[PDB]
């Protein structure tokens, strides 16, 4: 569900703390990240899910919103 940093997470949450939908951890149309399964192999970096390949706080994603690079995702701690 969510265990602290939550780098450990492998849910199906493709939506952010603002109703945004997550960009493909593969894609780059809205924004040119550099945070790929290639770059971050060992992180369940698939489709468009909420995640934390960095020792970040809790699962993030890259936004599909041209105004919004990326942003946090609303998952409950556990």
């Amino acid at each position: 569900c969510y265990h602290g940093d939550g780098q450990s997470y492998r849910g199906t949450s493709s939506t952010t703390t603002t109703g945004k939908k997550c960009q493909s951890w593969s894609s780059m149309t809205p924004h040119r990240h550099q945070k790929t399964p290639e770059n971050y192999p060992n992180a369940g970096l698939t489709m468009n899910y909420c995640r934390n390949p960095d020792a970040d706080k809790g699962p993030w994603c890259f936004t599909t919103d041209p105004s919004v690079r990326w942003e946090y995702c609303n998952l409950k701690k556990c």
